[PDB]
């Protein structure tokens, strides 16, 4: 199984402090939550396998599932989107899985004995292609759903192309990333997060500037790290800046 | 009115890098959902009034008000603790202030308006004092209560007390910390975050040492300064260590 993703680090150098910075969006919920959810997960493996994931869940998160209330779950990730059949799927597994055996009760002492709590991850914005468009493109309007940062604002600069190849156990996963600078002040990106605009939040919850020593600082502290990234992106932008 | 909170800097050596460590609690709300669940906010605000407010909660908490259940939303905070005096007059503030009028409709559309998101503040424990209970008593009480670490696993340093005043306009923040080492290993904090106890999870999403650095980055992407607090208490950690 083969998954690729293309994505935009678009940067800016701020006229305040002569420093690059990349915009980076913050996710709303975890992997965790979501692999629970979604039911990734075996009843047969024992607990302490479901434990970690159910560790590696916010604190809030864990109190929307101690609700046993799978709709209320379901909202937190999908916010009323219209995906009805796999809402039954799921949600038929989730209460096999945990309310026709016990009532919750193995599912609540599981969550209760649960211990620490997962981090939201920082990720450059990335999106799969449609059926036959271009990389650029994909990239283009994928970063423009996710931000609401029209192609106005940046110009790409065509020679960066940055490739990474990860694998998870069967899925190999590709994730490309084109270049981008701004040419047009944007100085608080998070305000085009808004909840009528149902695309941008669906898995967002801040969008930033973040300089190089933000994003170092960032993934020492989460799974995903940024820095083989951004580190090149911002190698290119000084040479570009020093031509 | 003068409000006076009391709160334990605990400091830790890492052995492995040599760099002394804090322990800091990660809020689980903004001060915005919270203010507006509380009702303190007045109704006859001009629009912008009420959007700061709503703009400095997060996505999620939004997406909670926009389902114009109060029961969700309470639930968020206070997580089915008996209440129900208190639950009742703001619920009822909040179905005469969205509900009445004209079933939630301005409510949703100020909920969708609202842009960007708010932060979730880094904190030193602290809390109340009860009735005649001294300075020292409540910071050992409140740190146990929030981040589940008894007395067993630190050491007061008596002679450092720290004192921080705030002014809102009418509302006085008075804030004193006392100073302790940490004189048994603990190198995971987080795990002390469970499900079982009520009080950690109150209002804490995260435990976690924090360094210096670590500190100023915080302190330099939140409103809450910490550094007039750490720097002091680290320099007394360092002089207390070099003799």
């Amino acid at each position: 199984q083969l998954k690729t993703s293309i994505g935009l680090i678009t940067c800016r150098m701020n006229t305040q402090n002569n420093q690059i910075e990349t915009i980076l969006v913050q996710k709303r919920y975890s992997l965790a939550f979501s692999e629970f959810i979604h039911c990734h997960y075996s009843i047969n493996a024992n607990q302490g396998h479901l434990i970690k994931m159910f560790n590696n869940m916010t604190i809030n998160e864990r109190l929307l599932v101690k609700t046993l209330d799978f709709d209320r779950m379901w909202y937190h990730i999908w916010i009323e989107t219209p995906v009805y059949e796999l809402y039954h799927k799921k949600y038929q597994k989730f209460r096999k899985n945990w309310l026709l055996p016990d009532n919750g009760k193995k599912l609540i002492s599981l969550i209760n004995q649960a211990k620490g709590s997962g981090t939201l991850l920082w990720e450059i914005p990335k999106g799969k292609p449609k059926e036959d468009e271009s990389d650029l493109t994909c990239a283009i309007r994928e970063f423009e759903e996710e931000t609401g940062i029209t192609r106005e604002y940046y110009q790409i600069l065509p020679e960066f192309k940055k490739s990474m190849s990860y694998f998870d156990g069967k899925t190999e996963y590709k994730h490309i990333y084109f270049l981008a600078m701004l040419c047009k002040s944007l100085e608080e990106p998070n305000m085009n997060l808004s909840l009528q605009y149902e695309n941008r939040i669906a898995e967002i919850s801040k969008i930033s500037w973040q300089n190089m020593e933000a994003v170092r600082f960032i993934s020492k502290r989460q799974s995903f790290n940024l820095e083989p990234m951004i580190g090149p992106a911002f190698n290119f932008i000084k040479n570009y800046l020093r031509y």
